[PDB]
């Protein structure tokens, strides 16, 4: 069990502060190529590429890194509703075919409705899952090289075909996440991967077991994933202290009225487990906050929740994910990808 | 008025022999890169990107070559009811931005039932263009910044907007064709050029003052394009042999039954405008066969009728994009693209 | 035995004819990168790079050629005298490590002694041989970690020694030819593999045989290759239609003068090993002519005499890598390149 | 008087701390195509990089980066004795050619003989000198496309010429340094920027009107640049802090020594102006220390001084290119690039 390192592409902005235009980083092609070359070069595994109004589209995104990366794989969201499943299985299948087999897909149940109506969607809580289910079914079918006729309450193709086949078998590995019991459900019975956001972890655990339960009752077993921002230093002084600095220019109602959220600084959660990343936003809503080996601890911890992947993110991105493979990947069982081999002609 | 030189990515495949396997190269991204990197230094002005369910996406194409290409701009296409105005304006917004401005979008309204029935869409022959005038309008307006309520027949969306801005003022360039009348006000109405087929420069002429006229209807003057194969070489005898050659593996009863479809070789229709490329669906109709002057003749002819773009291709792409930027480029006034600035930072 | 298929970087100037600038093409990064990347997407084992003063510097070509090849190697000539061993050992060190070792080395000892006079290089035709053997012992030892204090004839250095190691072990191949008796001493003592022109089968035979000989007096043995231009087409006749046309803009003089020298056209020295590619000096002085089968026969031919590796080449070279990698390739056993995996950080 | 800032390429090893492998980073083709690219997009003319034997390759390390950049500058050394002044200029020439003109030339006159008698090298401290100007001659001579026949005490050429020409004209620019009289002879003499050292201000003055002078009577005048390793921070103490962090891991010998040979913290020479970065050899010897505005005052002194170029350094130089292209040009006059236009074909 070698842990799959990811980084994210910070395609809605970076910077050194959070909540702030100062001290930001306008994010351009030349910006995104800088830091997924870093993450090739370093050994992750991939690097998450976000969804949303408010970020440059991650399919495109993705495809622009193709020539300039050789190992590392593009971890890009699927919207159901907004788009067809026939366009999205053919799209990924480009995708998995232009960078060799290293596409994944991250589903994602759209959950702002003034976003959805602005793309054309109008579905309450509940039918933004049932057609999430009906979508990733038929997405699924298409990309096995299946002729799919489907009637169902939201998704509706007759006899639609992918005519080029995508490169991973059998089909680019799917994640999708959500603790509410219908997303669990979703990805318990068509996912491959349970992506769970970084809670303490006893509640972490807890999640896990729910879902593989739910995985089970499919006679499924799906793998785990957690969600962290990372501000890792020499010591935890040095940690600590950049994780003050990041939210330092953040509105002081803000951060009052944090402090009065978390009633029992008062932002650490749980040890070294900072919940002031999420104050904003955008991003994580954890942070591991520590020296190396305080952080590696805290990886392995939850890595013997049997969680194998963990998509991690550091402000600004470029500079962090040098901090990040350089003071926590020695210290870890780090799984190191491979450069795919051409395609025969 | 210096011509905008097109050529054409293969994205469907390519090879040296219509209708067979025989003699085909297989298309990845590598050949692909090829072809746009050969556009790109020959002075080409941009390369048309095909559409279609037997096509990659063009999309993603066009996206993964940004870093590999440095003024080449990527024409790719837009697909009405397959997609959402919203997303379609979003995507077309980050391929301008990623690229600095090198996108190039041309709508084409689906016209093969079974291919839209399978990406979802089930409208007759009048509401397929009833909902392109309405996404068409959408589309724009996003590009334009707007924030867009729309109910219309088709489309619906509350709300719509692009948080990012294209580079491209007012917007990417929007090309769009057609004969039906219907397309041509449609063209008349919304579109920024007007791409025709190659037809003998007479009928060519006829459609021209069609549209003009019809743009004019609205206030308004369009650009027009034409599309065509070409066949060049040092001399008469070696271009017509090299279109012999290009059909020779084709079906006996395919030849057979063209020439008794060109009832008054049968295939030239018109001095130099040989159909025998359009025997088999999926490239041009129409092909100029001939020598560097004749086909620099017969390009000229169409210059002169009001046509500032040429989108070009031949058999296989990679070198024949050399074979006309050689032997035609310097016998035309070849407008020369240029390399834009980063952007400030 | 899979054979080491090799193309050729035109560097001193690319066309579809000999002997004029007629149907010439300007060689640039641009076209070097198009024959580069397409020698690395066909399965070329390498590329040869030339030397002289015709040419552009081919370690610069090379090292230009890394970010945008991945499996390609890149033979590149040593000029002895005319550098210092010590200087160009470093060079190829920095060569194979920034390649992530690519690189090859191909000894050129020099006989223009005008050339060499330009470069500060005055020896007569011994003292060059002379200068090689001291030269290239210098050099290899630098490769192996050797601090070496030397002072022969020509050479002088005191505790030369190489900070940094190259990838390749012992040290990055060296190749080297020559007919003459003391060039072939050379190589059966200090080269990896000897480098013969593509004579008669029978001839290139003996020559084998000779250095294969000279080899084992040192309880050595090494490798083989030849030098061959390839104008493979279809049909044997479109080959040799090709052929002609290839000279056709040769001085009616020149191609006079060439029937005359070949008293016993009169260029087919053996079937289908034509001499008319070296009516001009600058490439190979023989062409295999002929189909896909008596092509890859001829190969196979000098394949059987020991020979591993075939240095070939074609006008123009962007589009001849294509014919070759595609009629010829599948006809014979060719050894496919790796892409190196990144080396551990 | 636009500044042109240029960064540093650390080519024998980059890290976070000087004087130990400890924070060190291995510095490969993909880490310095990092910085080069990071350089290029934040706008910097161009990038010096190194020479010795502990450095890789210099020419081959920027050819290696041509197709990765598109407005950067390579500033690379040129070696008198150790190379043929044919070959360089040879070289010199690809380099350019390749690049599309981006192409600049910084001598260096050996001053290790152990290091020169490892090339092959053995002139006393005059004699480098003589044969730095004759060879430097020759270059020039040879990049203004003359032939050359030259005799001197050192270089002896005949019939030395470049069949290809360099893009900039005459020549590609070429830097040089040293405050001994002979150097700055040399310079007065043939360059066209002198590059001085980071001293106090005034006696940098002092420097710069001594070789102005000396240019003068030669009927000549050059530009000014000067050498300083930059820790600009958001304010003084994170800079001086910074300053303290970098050599924290020093011998405490070493640190005890250098307070000794600074008799009057003892680092800083002159306000903001700390030596702590000469404790060890292989950058530059002084560090403008202190926040952007102290810093962005500093330079402007040495604008003021008749300077326009600035080669600026930082550990590590990835991060550092960043701190300061994001800190400091804000606040300067910084001169920006442009991506040079195709050479016609």
């Amino acid at each position: 069990m070698s842990l799959n390192m990811f980084w994210f592409l910070p395609t809605h902005g970076d910077g050194h502060y959070l909540g702030t235009e100062e001290g930001s980083r306008p994010v351009d092609h030349g910006y995104l190529q800088q830091i997924a070359q870093a993450a090739d070069r370093l050994g992750y595994t991939g690097v998450l590429i976000p969804t949303g109004r408010s970020c440059e589209d991650a399919w495109l995104v993705a495809a622009s890194m193709i020539p300039v990366t050789q190992r590392l794989k593009f971890l890009v969201a699927l919207r159901p509703s907004v788009t067809s499943p026939t366009v999205a299985a053919r799209q990924a299948a480009t995708l998995d075919r232009l960078s060799n087999g290293r596409a994944l897909f991250n589903l994602v149940t759209g959950s702002d409705p003034q976003e959805l109506a602005g793309d054309g969607v109008f579905l309450d809580h509940s039918e933004r899952y049932e057609a999430s289910a009906e979508f990733t079914q038929v997405w699924r079918r298409l990309l096995q090289r299946e002729t799919v006729d489907f009637n169902g309450k939201h998704i509706h193709v007759r006899g639609a075909k992918l005519l080029f086949p995508a490169i991973q078998q059998p089909y680019p590995p799917l994640y999708f996440g959500g603790s509410s019991d219908v997303a669990q459900e979703l990805a318990a019975e068509q996912v491959d991967l349970y992506l769970t956001w970084g809670e303490p972890p006893e509640l972490v655990k807890e999640k896990i077991e729910q879902v593989r339960a739910k995985a089970a009752a499919h006679g499924r077993k799906i793998r785990f994933g957690i969600r962290l921002h990372v501000i890792v230093r020499e010591t935890n002084d040095e940690a600590w202290q950049a994780a003050e600095r990041l939210i330092s220019h953040l509105d002081d109602e803000t951060i009052a009225k944090a402090q009065a959220a978390f009633a029992r600084d008062n932002l650490e959660i749980s040890p070294n487990l900072w919940a002031g990343v999420g104050l904003v936003r955008g991003g994580a809503g954890t942070a591991l906050v520590g020296d190396g080996p305080t952080v590696a601890a805290r990886i392995n911890e939850y890595a013997a929740l049997g969680i194998d992947s963990f998509v991690l993110s550091g402000y600004p991105h470029l500079e962090e994910a040098y901090r990040v493979g350089e003071l926590l990947f020695p210290l870890l069982d780090v799984a190191i990808p491979e450069i795919p081999q051409p395609q025969p002609l």
